[PDB]
C-alpha cells in the first residue's frame, strides 16, 4: 500500500539524488583535466588537490550508487534508466570516452610530430 509506495518514490528520488551529485563531480574533474592536460600551459595552481579530491570522490559516488541501485531493481523488478540508459553503464561509458579522448590527443601530437620530421626531411633544404 502507501507505506510501500512512500518507499518507492522515496528510495528513487534518492537514486536520482546520487546521479546529480555524480554529474556535478564528474563534470568538475573534466575542467580540472581540461586544465591539468592543456597543451598552453607550459607557456600560459594548488589546482592539483582539488582535482585529486574530485579523482578520489567519484568511485566512491559511484559504488554507493551502484549498490542502492541494484537493490530498487530487484525489489520493484525495474531498471533504473536515466536518459535511456541503465545509469551506472552511463558511468562506464563516461570513463571510457574520457580515457579514449586523453590517448587519441596523445595519439595526433604524436602522429603530427612523426609526419613533420618526415616532410621536413623528405623537402627540407
Amino acid at each position: 500500500g502507501a507505506a510501500a509506495l512512500k518507499n518507492y518514490y522515496e528510495v528513487h528520488k534518492e537514486l536520482f539524488e546520487g546521479v546529480q551529485k555524480w554529474e556535478e563531480t564528474w563534470r568538475l574533474f573534466l575542467e580540472f583535466e581540461r586544465k591539468a592536460s592543456d597543451p598552453n600551459r607550459f607557456t600560459n595552481l594548488k589546482e592539483e588537490k582539488q582535482r585529486a579530491k574530485l579523482q578520489k570522490m567519484l568511485p566512491k559516488l559511484e559504488e554507493e550508487l551502484k549498490a542502492r541501485i541494484e537493490l530498487w531493481e530487484q525489489e520493484h523488478s525495474k531498471a533504473f534508466m536515466v536518459n535511456g540508459q541503465k545509469f551506472m553503464e552511463y558511468v562506464a561509458e563516461q570513463w571510457e570516452m574520457h580515457r579514449l579522448e586523453k590517448e587519441r590527443a596523445k595519439q595526433e601530437r604524436q602522429l603530427k610530430n612523426k609526419k613533420q620530421t618526415e616532410t621536413e626531411m623528405l623537402y627540407g633544404s
